[PDB]
This record gives structure tokens, C-alpha cells and sequence, in this order.
């Protein structure tokens, strides 16, 4: 094709299934992969990468490749150290081996990055491309293969800390590749140097490989269980869910088992009702075109066509899934549908894992609200389960106790770089002044300052915040629950083989728990009202605490109305059921912890390199239960005044990233505070104004309510405007008149400009904000402008659009 990402793709459509169905490739993907192979594959990976980031560093400001320089974010020669140390011991620098077909790549590479680096690039794209695609799939393949440890070790080539989301940074590199201005035929010979390095990877590939030549039911009967998790895996991630899941069966009064249905004939699953109150779960992972995990297929199968009857069986499915498919966990919904038709009783909805968003949390979050309910559906054991062990530590020095820090101990003091989530660093508030100029809601402009930090950032680029629940709810939980918050202590693990000792930093006071470590705000879980049922010594609230525990029945209603819909909040429950007095400790043991809080930076650091801005709009509203709920990270801000006043907060670099040429036009979209990133983006646009550089049109559709009301950022955006730096300024003021005016209506409006900047000079749409399905609204807004102004069917319209989207140019920064 015309643009350089298409054109490479569309040459290396052959190459790259030959490489992929070569025996080596095929061999991985099954799972059979050796760990002498493997050695060989990484070290000779050692050697190329070594070799190519070699002369990236050469040509890193050549501009045939200075847009492709992403050291940060791609490079691996340190990954590869790493992985080298670990599968070739301590000495591996003498020996790793070199073999020929290694020397040829490096030398192909060396070739190109010495008198050809305007070819740098395909050779690039062939690796690092390649690396952001199956690369995700084949480390949790070898964690399995070659049983690693779960920190990753030896596999650090395979993961991209700086890297959050692997699709939207290859847009974003397929963007910086279309940046490349160059010749028809030098475009030819960079597909032919693609192909090339294809070619290199495939005969290496080859070369390599010329170096390497029951009844279940009667058995838990005469074994003594009731409950049992059959697994449908293929990468080991459902086997670890079912196996975690049977061992926490042993810790509940009961005891349960794995068990893989591909050794079993699950018609055997008929005589299951013969057991003193049993369940059956189901961990099922889906894979291709909604179809099972192998091990799974005799089971899938033979859901198919048959209707035997199995009345009595209580079973429970989750589901191993990725949104991404557009057949969204199949095997998990087939499997629940079926066994509910075929007669048996559910007692936990179906969970719906997501790969694109997290499937760890995702399960734990199941699991936790699961196991109350198969509890109260089955009976209760007087709920006589603990996990941590509390020790007092009545007499111990002040620099031993955690104060609130998140790392190591004393971490907030002694702050040293580097600084992450681990380690987040103690911004200065700056300032804190109020960007709305009416009544209805607060919004917030603060400026962190990191002058020494040493921390980097870019325009669209979050920072996150690890804020403190409000000091007045910890003290009026301290007095209703008749403890003291300044006692000293530790809970220990008492489960020794995990490596997560404590559910917080400890030794610490429960003040400082609650403060900092716990979130006391967000609704209960089912677990936690389970747990707290114990202790509620009027029947008329314990009752409302077990039936509060479970899926069917009144209790689910009850509890989505009075703790979910209405928003009570830990302290408001203890006000609303007096009974309930618990020990604080194992409160502490089951409150969820308090979490960081994502904005999204609102200043450039090419004018502002030792401050962050934020744009925040102040959570507080009237919940259901008349109590007034206040956000946690909104409201901590708030309260932060430069008279010093701290914000740990660390910075995740983002995909959201201003066009490479300055000439390339810009037309972001962001109703409320999703202006927040544009506010940066506008102010670097000015900057590259004030240095001479030619800087194409910057379009802004900011969405507001009224003129004087919550008009963000008027003053700034006014002057930006007058100096010419913004060149248009259009804002949909949503209550102004009798009907409401949007930005899709201003897109509309705009919709011919909007057309001869996208076709003709090559734009760049933005979107951001948590407006409610505005999303789709602009998608489907610029559907009609391509589609229009562009002669196109729909849609060839959308998959326009779409084209857009993968060459990086259209972005999304949306949240909630
Ligand atoms: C990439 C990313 C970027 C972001 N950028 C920004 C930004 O630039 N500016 C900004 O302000 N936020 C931004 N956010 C959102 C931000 O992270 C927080 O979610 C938000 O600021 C609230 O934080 P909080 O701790 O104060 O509220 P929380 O303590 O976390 O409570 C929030 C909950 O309160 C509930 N709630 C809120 N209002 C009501 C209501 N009337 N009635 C009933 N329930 C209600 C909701 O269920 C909501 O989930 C971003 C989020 C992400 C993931
Ligand atoms: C295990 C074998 C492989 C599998 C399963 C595999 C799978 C994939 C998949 C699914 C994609 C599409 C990702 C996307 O565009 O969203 C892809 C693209 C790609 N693969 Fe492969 N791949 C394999 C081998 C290789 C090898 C050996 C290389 C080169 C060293 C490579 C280079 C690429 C590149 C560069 C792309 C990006 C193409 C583009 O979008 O322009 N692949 N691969
Ligand atoms: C080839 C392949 C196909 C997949 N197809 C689907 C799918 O159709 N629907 C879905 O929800 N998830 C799909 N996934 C996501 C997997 O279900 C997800 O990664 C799951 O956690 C894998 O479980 P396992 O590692 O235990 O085998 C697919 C994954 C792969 C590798």
C-alpha cells in the first residue's frame, strides 16, 4: 500500500506465515519447546538485538529513523542480559554460543546500520512489531513449558514494564513509521529489507532446528470429597485458578481437589447427587472461534448432544475470556447454559475473566464473593475461618513501625530515585487553585512539584496518586468499634508457602492501616458482610448478614439495594446495625486495600519539566442512605494547601502522544475534564510556536455546561486562541438554550474542514474524557464525515476510520 505500515505488512503477508509454520515456531506453540532450544533461541536473540540496538544508538537521530527511537520503551539488550545471566549461569559472557546464522543477521544488521540506515526501520518493525504481538502469548507458554518462577525470571525479554498497553503503542510506532518521508523506491527496498530480515529470522528458525534432534464421582467417594474443580487450560492460567481454588476448599470445612476432565468421562457426573452436599466447579478457559482448550473437547463434545438428567447437582462455572473476541468467553457461557438446561442448580453467577482488562483481580474478586455464597447456600461451620495472625507489639522503637509508606520501610523519608509504584514520590503541592467559576460542582488545577525527582514525562502520559481516607471516618470507626487505633501490630500469614506475608505493610498501627493501607469507603463485598455475620449479636441483623451472602434469593436483591445501590460505606453499616461489634484486626484482615488514583497530566514538561498539572473534578455526592459520601483521591487533594503538603504519586508513561512533525494538524475532542491532556498538548504546540518550528493547525472541541459555570480553563484557552497558537477554539455548551449542543453536533457542523484535514493533510484525532458513550457518539460522527466528503459506502467508511485507528491516528484516552 501507500502508507509505510500497510506496505510492510502487505510484504511480509507470506514471510510471516512461512516463519510461524516453521517446525521451531510450530514446535513452541504447542508447547513443546525444549530448554536447550530455548537457551539457543535466546542467546542467538541476544546477539541480534545487541547488534540492532547498536546501531539504533548510531542512527538514533538520523532522520530516516529518529521517529522509531523508543529506547525506553522497546529495547531488550538489558532483558536479554538478564535472561542470559539466568539460563547460562553467572559466567555466561564466554558462554553463549554464536552460530552462523546469528553472525549472518548481525552482519545484515551491522550492513544496513553502517551504509543503509534509511532501512533500519523494516528491520525494526520485523523484531519489535513482532515482539508486541505473540510475543504476550509465548511467555505464559514457556512459564508452563519450562516451569519458571512466577517473578519472571529468565523471560525478561518477553515483558515491557513501560509498555501498559502493547496495541495502542504499536499504533503509535506504526504512526512514527508513516512519519518516515522517503522515496517510492526507497519504500520498495525497505519491503525488500522486511522481507529480509523475515527471510534471516526463518533460516535461523531452521538452523536451529538442525541443532536440537476411573469414576471420579466413586473416587471422591472412596476418597472422602465433596467438592471438585475440573480446569479447561491450555496455557496453565485455569489450572492455577482451579487448583487455588481447591485448595482454599480444605480451609472452609470442607475439601475439594482438582481435576482434569480430559482423563475422566464426565458422564460419571450423573451419580454426583450421592454425596453429602458436594458442588462442582468449572474453571473453563475458551480459545479460537469460541471453541474449547483441548483437554476440554471430550467434555465439550459430549455437552453437545445428550440430556441426561443430573437433578441435585449444585455446580458453579467461571470463565476465562478477552474481551477483544468477538465471542466472548464461549466455553464459560455454554458450560453454565448447558448444565443449568440439563437440571442442575446454579449458586454463583457466571464469571466473565477479561484478558484485555485484568484476569487475576477479576478472578480473586469471584472468588472472594463466591465462597460466602456457596457458605449460606450450603449451611454455615459458625463462619470458624481466619487467614492472618495478629501479634501485638507492645513495646518496640518508632524507626521498626510502618508510618504510611508504601515501599520499604521509611521509604517516604529517605526518598531515593528511583521512583514508581513501589516507590512513589512526594510531590510538593504547588498549587491548588478552583478552575470552575460557578456553584454546582468543584473543580480542581494542582501542580505537583518533582523538581529533583528526576522523573520524565510526556504530554497525554497519567499520573497516578496514592491518596488517605478521610482521619474523622477512621476516628469515628476507632470509637464505635471500641478499639485503639494506636496499638502497634503485625497480621502473618499463616499459609507459608505464599509469598505474601501480610495483607499491608506491617508492623503499623490500625490508624495508619485505615489511613493509608484500607479502602473504607467503596461498598462491602460479600465476603466481608459474610464474615462480619459473626458478630452480630441481634438475629434480626445477623440473619441480614447471611442472607446478604448469596447469589439466589432475596439476599442478592437486598444486598445490590442497601449496600450497592445506596452506597453504605464500612461506617455506615456499623451505624445502621448496631450489633455488629468486631475485632479490628480481622477487619483490617478483610477490607480491600486502598488503591491509586489515574489523572491524566495537563501540562507539557517541554514547558513545565519540574511540574505535573492536574485537572480534577471533586467527588462528593448525597448516597441513598442520606449519608454524604465523599472521593477519597478528590477530596485529599482538595485538602492539600502549599501551606509542606506531600502527594505521593509516581508517572505510567501512556500511548496518547502528539503527532512527530510539528506540520501534522490536531483535532482533539474532549468534553469536561478530558481536556485535561489536551491543556498539555496545546501549551508544547505553543512552545514549538516560540521556536520557529512550522507548526500545522491545533482544533479543540471542549464540551462544557454553561459559559460561567464550569467553563474549564477559559482565561488560558482565550489567550492560546488570541496568540495563535490554538487556531480554533469551538466549545458545545450543553445548557445554553432549549436543546442541547454537543461536540459531535460542533464535528458535524465542521464535518468539510474536518475531511480536507483528515484526507488531505493527514490529521490527528483525539478523544478523551468519562463522558458517557461519547466514544461511539464521535466515532460514528466521523463514519459520516468519511463517508460523505470521502465518496465511500459506510462501510468503507468505518473500516476508513478503523484504518485510522491503526495507523495510529485516531486515539482514545476514555475512562470512568
Ligand atoms: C487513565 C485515567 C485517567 C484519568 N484522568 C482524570 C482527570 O484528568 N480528572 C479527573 O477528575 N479524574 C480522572 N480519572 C478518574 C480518577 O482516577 C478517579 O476515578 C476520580 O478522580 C475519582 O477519584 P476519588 O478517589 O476521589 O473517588 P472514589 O473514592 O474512588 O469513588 C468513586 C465512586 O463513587 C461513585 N459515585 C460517584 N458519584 C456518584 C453519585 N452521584 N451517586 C452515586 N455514586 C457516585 C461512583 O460509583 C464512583 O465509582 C482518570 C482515570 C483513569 C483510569
Ligand atoms: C509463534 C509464532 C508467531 C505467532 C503466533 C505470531 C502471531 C502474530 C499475530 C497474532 C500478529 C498480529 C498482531 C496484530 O497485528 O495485532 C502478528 C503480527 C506480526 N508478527 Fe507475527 N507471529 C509469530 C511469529 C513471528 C515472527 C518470528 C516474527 C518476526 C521475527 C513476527 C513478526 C510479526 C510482526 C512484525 C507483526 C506485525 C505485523 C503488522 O501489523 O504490521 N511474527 N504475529
Ligand atoms: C488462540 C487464542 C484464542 C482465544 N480465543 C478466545 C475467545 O474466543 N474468546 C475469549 O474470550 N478468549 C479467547 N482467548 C483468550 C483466552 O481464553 C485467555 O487468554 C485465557 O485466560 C486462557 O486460559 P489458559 O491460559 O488457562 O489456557 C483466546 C486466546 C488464544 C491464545
Amino acid at each position: 500500500s501507500q502508507d509505510l505500515s500497510e506496505a510492510l505488512k502487505e510484504a511480509t503477508k507470506e514471510v510471516h506465515i512461512r516463519a510461524e509454520n516453521s517446525e521451531f515456531m510450530r514446535n513452541f506453540q504447542k508447547g513443546q519447546v525444549s530448554r536447550e532450544g530455548f537457551k539457543l533461541v535466546m542467546a542467538s536473540l541476544y546477539h541480534i538485538y545487541t547488534a540492532l540496538e547498536e546501531e539504533i544508538e548510531r542512527n538514533k537521530q538520523n532522520p530516516v529513523y529518529a521517529p522509531l527511537y523508543f529506547p525506553e520503551e522497546l529495547h531488550r539488550r538489558a532483558a536479554l542480559e538478564q535472561d542470559m545471566a539466568f539460563w547460562y549461569g553467572p559466567h555466561w559472557q564466554e558462554a553463549i554460543p554464536y552460530t552462523p546464522a546469528t553472525q549472518h543477521y548481525v552482519k545484515r544488521l551491522h550492513e544496513v546500520g553502517g551504509t543503509h540506515p534509511e532501512l533500519l526501520v523494516a528491520h525494526a518493525y520485523t523484531r519489535y512489531l513482532g515482539d508486541l504481538s505473540g510475543g504476550q502469548v509465548l511467555k505464559k507458554i514457556a512459564q508452563k513449558a519450562m516451569a519458571l518462577p512466577s517473578s519472571g525470571e529468565g523471560l525478561a525479554f518477553f515483558t515491557f514494564p513501560s509498555i501498559d498497553n502493547p496495541t495502542k503503542f504499536k499504533q503509535l510506532y506504526r504512526a512514527r513509521m508513516n512519519t518516515l518521508e522517503m522515496t517510492p523506491e526507497v519504500k520498495h527496498r525497505v519491503t525488500e529489507e522486511a522481507k529480509t530480515a523475515f527471510l534471516l529470522n526463518i533460516e535461523l528458525f531452521e538452523e536451529l532446528q538442525a541443532l536440537l534432534p476411573s469414576s471420579f464421582v466413586e473416587k471422591m467417594k472412596k476418597t472422602g470429597r465433596n467438592i471438585i474443580v475440573f480446569y479447561g487450560s491450555q496455557t496453565g492460567t485455569a489450572e492455577e485458578f482451579a487448583n487455588r481454588l481447591s485448595k482454599d476448599a480444605h480451609r472452609y470445612g470442607m475439601r475439594g481437589m482438582s481435576a482434569d476432565p480430559e482423563e475422566y468421562d464426565l458422564a460419571d457426573l450423573s451419580s454426583l447427587p450421592e454425596i453429602d452436599k458436594s458442588l462442582v466447579v468449572f474453571c473453563m478457559a475458551t480459545y479460537g472461534e469460541g471453541d474449547p482448550t483441548d483437554n476440554a473437547q471430550d467434555f465439550y463434545d459430549w455437552l453437545q448432544e445428550t440430556d441426561v438428567d443430573l437433578t441435585g447437582v449444585k455446580f458453579a462455572v467461571f470463565g476465562l475470556g478477552n474481551k477483544t473476541y468477538e465471542h466472548f468467553n464461549a466455553m464459560g457461557k455454554y458450560v453454565d447454559q448447558r448444565l443449568e438446561q440439563l437440571g442442575a442448580q446454579r449458586i454463583f453467577e457466571l464469571g466473565l475473566g477479561d484478558d484485555d482488562g485484568n484476569l487475576e483481580e477479576d478472578f480473586i474478586t469471584w472468588r472472594e464473593q463466591f465462597w460466602p455464597a456457596v457458605c449460606e447456600f450450603f449451611g454455615v461451620e459458625a463462619s470458624s475461618i481466619r487467614q492472618y495472625e495478629l501479634v501485638v507489639h507492645e513495646d518496640m522503637d518508632v524507626a521498626k513501625v510502618y508510618t504510611g509508606e508504601m515501599g520499604r520501610l521509611k521509604s517516604y523519608e529517605n526518598q531515593k530515585p528511583p521512583f514508581d509504584a513501589k516507590n512513589p514520590f512526594l510531590a510538593a503541592v504547588t498549587a491548588n487553585r478552583k478552575l470552575n467559576q460557578g456553584t454546582e460542582r468543584h473543580l480542581m488545577h494542582l501542580e505537583l512539584d518533582i523538581s529533583d525527582s528526576k522523573i520524565r514525562y510526556e504530554s497525554g502520559d497519567h499520573v497516578a496518586v496514592y491518596p488517605a481516607n478521610d482521619s474523622a471516618l477512621v476516628n469515628q470507626i476507632g470509637e464505635i468499634l471500641g478499639a485503639d487505633l494506636d496499638v502497634i501490630m503485625s497480621l502473618n500469614n499463616l499459609d507459608e508457602e505464599s509469598n505474601k506475608k501480610h495483607p499491608f505493610p506491617c508492623p503499623t498501627t490500625y490508624r495508619t492501616a485505615l489511613t493509608y493501607y484500607l479502602d473504607i469507603t467503596n461498598p462491602p463485598r460479600t465476603n466481608v458482610l459474610y464474615e462480619l455475620a459473626q458478630y452480630a449479636s441481634e438475629p434480626s441483623e445477623q440473619e441480614h448478614l447471611h442472607k446478604m451472602a448469596s447469589s439466589s434469593g432475596e439476599g442478592k436483591e437486598l444486598y445490590l439495594s442497601w449496600v450497592v445501590e445506596a452506597r453504605r460505606h464500612i461506617l455506615a453499616i456499623l451505624q445502621d446495625y448496631p450489633s455488629l461489634r468486631p475485632p479490628i484486626d480481622h477487619l483490617c484482615e478483610l477490607l480491600p486495600r486502598l488503591q491509586a488514583r489515574y489523572y491524566s497530566i495537563a501540562s507539557s514538561s517541554k514547558v513545565h519539566p519540574n511540574s505535573v498539572h492536574i485537572c480534577a473534578v471533586a467527588v462528593e455526592y448525597e448516597a441513598k442512605s442520606g449519608r454524604v459520601n465523599k472521593g477519597v483521591a478528590t477530596s485529599w487533594l482538595r485538602a492539600k494547601e502549599p501551606a509542606r503538603a506531600l502527594v505521593p504519586m509516581f508517572v505510567r508513561k501512556s500511548q496518547f502522544r502528539l503527532p512527530f512533525k510539528s506540520t501534522t494538524p490536531v483535532i482533539m475532542v474532549g468534553p469536561g475534564t478530558g481536556i485535561a491532556p489536551f491543556m498539555g498538548f496545546i501549551q508544547e504546540r505553543a512552545w514549538l510556536r516560540e521556536q520557529g518550528k512550522e507548526v500545522g493547525e491545533t482544533l479543540l472541541y471542549y464540551g462544557c455546561r454553561r459559559s460561567d459555570e464550569d467553563y474549564l480553563y477559559r482565561e488560558e484557552l482565550a489567550r492560546f486562541h488570541k496568540d495563535g497558537a490554538l487556531t480554533q477554539l469551538n466549545v458545545a455548551f450543553s445548557r445554553e438554550q432549549a436543546h442541547k449542543v454537543y461536540v459531535q453536533h460542533l464535528l458535524k457542523r465542521d464535518r468539510e474542514h474536518l475531511w480536507k484535514l483528515i484526507h488531505e493533510g493527514g490529521a490527528h484525532i483525539y478523544v478523551c474524557g468519562d463522558a458517557r458513550n461519547m466514544a461511539k457518539d464521535v466515532q460514528n460522527t466521523f463514519y459520516d464525515i468519511v463517508a460523505e466528503f470521502g465518496p465511500m459506502e459506510h462501510t468503507q467508511a468505518v473500516d476508513y476510520v478503523k484504518k485510522l485507528m491503526t495507523k495510529g491516528r485516531y486515539s482514545l484516552d476514555v475512562w470512568s
